[PDB]
């Protein structure tokens, strides 16, 4: 049982949830300006945790034909869990999830569900299906964020945090996809850069120039001050001055430079909402 | 210089850095009851920092020819970072670490140094010397509580955890070494197991029951309640039963086993004392 715990949680890919759960209590410390409930925080951090880990179960379900080759020492695999074992499982933490999201509140519900629906779709044909699948990824890594700020009393800046983590993830989902092109091409991968091109990079843009736009919002409405609306204007510089490197250098070489760089501003202004949220 | 920075963080190894800080942040909040200042904080969190960062420099520093063998791929023996740009370095963060804890108090700038002394020592020469270097990393990863402990209202409770941390981590040292018994042996490597047989197995459950036997007077001392007691009676008899199954049977696969599972018991100890402080 010390060896099937691990087994177990090697499944959920527990640090993983952890680190989702972690996001959903951040966004609950922005919504609430670090006035914290700990039964809200508790039911935050469960709902993430639990849903996260559907995620990850669902996620080597389907993956189970394709972990025997790639990956053999996986739980799946491996026979150390059987198919019908982890299929009960992922029902088990579904339920435990969207349960404990009715003791929040029916946003926290809406967003639980469509989590649970985008994580199944996302494992069983979007993963490989790249136009939708970057879209999945940038949502799925926002939510999170949002989860936690609609338990708190000011959700309004982690909407806007929800909206640039989507739209600056998809895109940058875009640019690994034009470094990756031929290693997908010759996998059955379909992707904006193998059916468009260059032209995919305008779209990349477009997304990182919209939530650029959004940016600056918690400061014009009053929420945030001074900090947030230094710190985010050197990484909307930042962010428009990456893109047009990519855009002026189309390549492999320069995608991936950009893509680790957005990571970089992206964990900047994650910080900024922190800060900003510092107002205590 | 973004892969020179990048260099610089595995020299201090930036990740252990950040973990030994938090470690400073839990002894704050035990200390103060969450009733947390903003540039008390930022004091211990930076003041930890910069000590182990120091740490890990100067071990590195003294390991440059063994590290050839070892871990060829650190900065000093891949030839990355020249010796006299990691001694100067070296300085710089303790200089630092030093002058920060001066604006703590007193208690602070005792730990700081005591903790730089040992840290240089261990690298210099008590990390082959087992008797004395199970003790340095016992006091260690106590020190850390101890330090943002000290920057609290109510030191007492995290001088309970800096106690029983550095006897059970000194205790478990014993238990890894003489695990270890074989390799460290053909390796010119001295310890207690290697000195003395079993007998130092007597002498790590001494310090255990050290441990078990301080660890109520936080409840006893009505600083803590009932959740603290619950949790320190289960973890104080799994700490003896470990010990007992170890000395009846004294072996390699004993030692390995009692290892991990000290391990398990000390992060469940560590959680009672938060959840003790929790109850605000
Ligand atoms: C009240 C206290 C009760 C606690 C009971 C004790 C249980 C703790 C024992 C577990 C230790 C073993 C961890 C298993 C590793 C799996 C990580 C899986 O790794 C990952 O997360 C992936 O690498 C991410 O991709
Ligand atoms: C901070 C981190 C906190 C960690 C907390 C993790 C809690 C783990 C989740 C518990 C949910 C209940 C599921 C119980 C397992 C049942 C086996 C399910 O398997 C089956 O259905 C098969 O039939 C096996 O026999
Ligand atoms: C054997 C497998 C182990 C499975 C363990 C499952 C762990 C479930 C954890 C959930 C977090 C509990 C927080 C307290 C809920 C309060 C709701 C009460 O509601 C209220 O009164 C108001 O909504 C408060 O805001
Ligand atoms: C095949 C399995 C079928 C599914 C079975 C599910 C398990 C049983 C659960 C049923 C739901 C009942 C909980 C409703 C209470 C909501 C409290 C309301 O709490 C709140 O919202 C607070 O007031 C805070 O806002
Ligand atoms: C009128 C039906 C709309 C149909 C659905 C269209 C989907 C498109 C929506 C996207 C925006 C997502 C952010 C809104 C969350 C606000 C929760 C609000 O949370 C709260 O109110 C907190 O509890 C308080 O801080
Ligand atoms: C001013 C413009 C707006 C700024 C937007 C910044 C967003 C704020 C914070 C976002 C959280 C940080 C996530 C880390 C990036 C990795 C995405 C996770 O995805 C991945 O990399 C993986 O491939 C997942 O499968
Ligand atoms: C409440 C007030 C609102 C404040 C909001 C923040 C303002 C920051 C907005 C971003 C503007 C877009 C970035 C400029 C283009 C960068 C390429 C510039 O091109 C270059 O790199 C040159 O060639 C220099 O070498
Ligand atoms: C406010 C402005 C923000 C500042 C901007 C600076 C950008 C930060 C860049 C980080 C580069 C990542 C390299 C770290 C590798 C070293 C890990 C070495 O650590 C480890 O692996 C462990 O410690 C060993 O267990
Ligand atoms: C005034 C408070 C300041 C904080 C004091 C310094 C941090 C001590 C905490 C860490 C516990 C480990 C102790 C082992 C000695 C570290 C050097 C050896 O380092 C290493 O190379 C590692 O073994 C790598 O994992
Ligand atoms: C081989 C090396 C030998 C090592 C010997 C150790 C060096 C001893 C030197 C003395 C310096 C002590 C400074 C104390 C001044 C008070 C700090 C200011 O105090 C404060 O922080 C607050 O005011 C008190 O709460
Ligand atoms: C190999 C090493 C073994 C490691 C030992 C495992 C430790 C045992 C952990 C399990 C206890 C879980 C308690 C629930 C708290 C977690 C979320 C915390 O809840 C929250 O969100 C906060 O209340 C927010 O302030
Ligand atoms: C095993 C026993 C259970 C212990 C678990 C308790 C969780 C820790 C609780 C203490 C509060 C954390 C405050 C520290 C914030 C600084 C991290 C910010 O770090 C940074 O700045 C980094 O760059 C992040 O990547
Ligand atoms: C209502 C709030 C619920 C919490 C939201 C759950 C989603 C998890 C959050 C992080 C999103 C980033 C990763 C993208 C999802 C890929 C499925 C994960 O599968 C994978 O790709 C691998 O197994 C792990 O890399
Ligand atoms: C108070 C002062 C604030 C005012 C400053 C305004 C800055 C707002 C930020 C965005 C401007 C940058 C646009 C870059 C995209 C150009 C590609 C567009 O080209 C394309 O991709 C097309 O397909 C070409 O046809
Ligand atoms: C409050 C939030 C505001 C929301 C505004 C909605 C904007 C409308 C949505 C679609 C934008 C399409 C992306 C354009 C970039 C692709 C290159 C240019 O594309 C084209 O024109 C050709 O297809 C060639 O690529
Ligand atoms: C087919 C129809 C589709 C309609 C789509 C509409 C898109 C809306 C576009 C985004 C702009 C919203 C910004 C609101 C902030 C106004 C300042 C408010 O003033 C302030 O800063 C106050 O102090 C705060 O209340
Ligand atoms: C009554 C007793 C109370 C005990 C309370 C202790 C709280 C402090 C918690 C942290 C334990 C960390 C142990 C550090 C020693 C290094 C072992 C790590 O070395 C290892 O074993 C390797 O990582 C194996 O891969
Ligand atoms: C792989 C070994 C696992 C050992 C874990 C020991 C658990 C300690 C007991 C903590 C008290 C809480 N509870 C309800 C789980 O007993
Ligand atoms: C093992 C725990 C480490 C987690 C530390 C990172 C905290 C930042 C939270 C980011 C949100 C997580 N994400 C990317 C899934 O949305
Ligand atoms: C009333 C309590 C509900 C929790 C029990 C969940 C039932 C799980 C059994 C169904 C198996 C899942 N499936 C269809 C994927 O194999
Ligand atoms: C038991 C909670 C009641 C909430 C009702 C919503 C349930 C909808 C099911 C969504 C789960 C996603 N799915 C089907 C892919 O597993
Ligand atoms: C594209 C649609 C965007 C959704 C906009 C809705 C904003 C959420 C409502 C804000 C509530 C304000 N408050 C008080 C919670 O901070
Ligand atoms: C990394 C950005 C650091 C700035 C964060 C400061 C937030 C605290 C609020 C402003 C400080 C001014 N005050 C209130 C002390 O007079
Ligand atoms: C890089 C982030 C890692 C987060 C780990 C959190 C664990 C905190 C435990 C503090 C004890 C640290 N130690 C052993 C050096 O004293
Ligand atoms: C409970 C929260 C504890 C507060 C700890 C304060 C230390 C924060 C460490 C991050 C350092 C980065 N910086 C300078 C931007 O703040
Ligand atoms: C005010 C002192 C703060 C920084 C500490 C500097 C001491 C490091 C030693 C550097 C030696 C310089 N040099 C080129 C002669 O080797
Ligand atoms: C800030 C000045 C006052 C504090 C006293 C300074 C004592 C420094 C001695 C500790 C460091 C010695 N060393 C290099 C062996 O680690
Ligand atoms: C047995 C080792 C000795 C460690 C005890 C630490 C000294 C007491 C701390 C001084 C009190 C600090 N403060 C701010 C709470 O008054
Ligand atoms: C082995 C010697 C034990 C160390 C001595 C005890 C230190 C006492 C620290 C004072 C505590 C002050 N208080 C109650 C406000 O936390
Ligand atoms: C270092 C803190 C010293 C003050 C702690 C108070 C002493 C405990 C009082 C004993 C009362 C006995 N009892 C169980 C009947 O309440
Ligand atoms: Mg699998
Ligand atoms: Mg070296």
């Amino acid at each position: 049982f010390m060896e099937k715990l691990k087994t177990y949680l090697e499944l959920i890919r527990v640090k993983n949830c952890i680190t989702a759960s972690i996001g959903g209590i951040i966004g609950y410390l922005i919504s609430s300006n670090f006035e914290i409930d700990i039964l809200k925080s508790l039911l935050v951090f469960f709902v993430v945790f639990f849903v996260c880990a559907y995620g990850n179960v669902i996620n080597d379900i389907f993956d189970i034909e394709i972990d025997r080759i790639n990956k053999p020492s996986r739980p799946l695999p491996s026979g150390k869990i059987k198919l019908n074992e982890a299929k009960k499982f992922s029902a088990i933490l579904l339920i435990l999830g969207l349960v404990l999201s009715l003791f929040i509140n029916i946003y926290a519900l809406i967003i639980a569900v469509i989590n649970a629906l985008f994580l199944y779709l996302y494992a069983k044909k979007y993963k490989k299906y790249k136009p939708i699948g970057n879209f999945i990824i940038g949502y799925l890594t926002g939510s999170v964020f949002l989860f936690g700020g609609v338990a708190g009393k000011n959700v309004m800046p982690v909407v806007i945090l929800f909206l640039c983590s989507l739209l600056s993830i998809w895109g940058r989902e875009i640019v690994k996809d034009f470094e990756d092109m031929e290693g997908d091409k010759k996998e059955g991968v379909i992707s904006l850069p193998i059916k468009y091109g260059k032209k995919s990079l305008y779209f990349a843009t477009f997304l990182v120039v919209l939530a650029v736009i959004l940016s600056p919002l918690p400061y014009i409405l009053k929420i945030f001050g001074i900090w947030y609306l230094i710190l985010i204007a050197i990484c909307d510089i930042l962010f428009i001055y990456a893109m047009a490197l990519l855009l002026k250098e189309p390549n492999k070489e320069t995608a991936s430079k950009v893509s680790k760089f957005l990571k970089i501003i992206m964990n900047i202004v994650l910080l900024a909402f922190i800060v900003g949220a510092i107002k205590l």
